[PDB]
């Protein structure tokens, strides 16, 4: 069959809304970064020192916090999201925030040097900057892998924003009350994505890109799980909370 239906009027609207939501919640110039607590890079080419200093934690905690604020904004503009009870909106936001952050951060990730460049160089983040924030290689290295695997999908922005949307509106998050509603909205988003890929993505000699995109959603669950383990450890460090933000405290704590 290899049927390739045209995007409906509704699907076109969903895409345009999502593109626009993303353009309003993602600054590709990174002009707000001067407002974050400054990056501090103490020398160490050591878990003990990293935990003792947490020199990068205030800057990256502010980075992530600001990003959670943006994701919330993004989430609210997803068609259907506001049809959910505010209870379910919060469950979905809290459990997906780290995953969407990892997704959206791919826009700053570059394979030039395997860094997130929001730059200049003060605002370039590498493996070692993230260890200076108290995380370890068990999270960071798979995160870099995931970023690369994700660049090599060469997603259209349409596919990129749809993926984050699909990520947020997942029916099987623990503590969701109306799984059916959530699943209906997700299916509309997946159906749009599936339709978009078949229409607009060259060639196809086959439709594997959708499966590859859903695989990334599963990778993200692991990354989420691992971050959660490591955040818990972070929070065992005395005076750690002041280096975070209320939003970061509430979302992961
Ligand atoms: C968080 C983002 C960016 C990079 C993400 C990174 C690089 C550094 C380390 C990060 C934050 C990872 C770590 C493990 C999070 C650690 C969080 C804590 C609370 C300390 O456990 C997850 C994604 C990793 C930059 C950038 O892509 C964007 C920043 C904000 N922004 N810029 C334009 N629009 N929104 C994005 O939201």
């Amino acid at each position: 069959d290899s049927l390739r239906p045209k995007l409906s009027e509704e699907q076109q609207r969903i895409i345009a809304i999502l593109l626009d939501a993303h353009h309003k919640t993602y600054d590709p110039t990174y002009s707000d970064f001067c407002q974050f607590r400054p990056p501090v890079r103490v020398n160490d080419g050591s878990v003990t020192l990293e935990l003792s200093q947490l020199s990068m934690l205030p800057h990256l905690a502010d980075l992530v916090s600001y990003s959670i604020q943006k994701v919330i904004g993004f989430a609210k503009m997803i068609p259907g999201f506001r049809d959910l009870t505010s209870e379910d909106q919060i469950v979905l936001l809290k459990s997906s925030a780290i995953e969407v952050i990892m997704l959206r951060s791919n826009e700053s990730f570059t394979m030039d040097d395997m860094s997130w460049t929001c730059g200049n160089q003060d605002y370039k983040y590498r493996v070692s900057d993230v260890t200076k924030a108290g995380h370890s290689l068990e999270l960071i290295e798979p995160l870099i892998k995931f970023q690369v695997g994700l660049k090599k999908l060469n997603l259209h922005e349409e596919e990129h924003v749809l993926l984050m949307a699909i990520c947020i509106v997942s029916p099987d998050r623990p503590g969701v009350q109306d799984a059916a509603l959530i699943e209906a909205i997700q299916d509309r988003l997946s159906n749009t994505l599936q339709t978009y890929i078949r229409c607009r993505h060259p060639p196809p000699g086959s439709h594997l890109l959708y499966a590859k995109m859903i695989q990334k959603l599963a990778d993200l669950r692991s990354l989420n799980e691992e971050h959660s383990k490591q955040y818990r450890c972070l929070s065992f460090q005395p005076e750690c909370s002041m280096k975070l933000t209320p939003l970061v405290l509430e979302v992961f704590g």
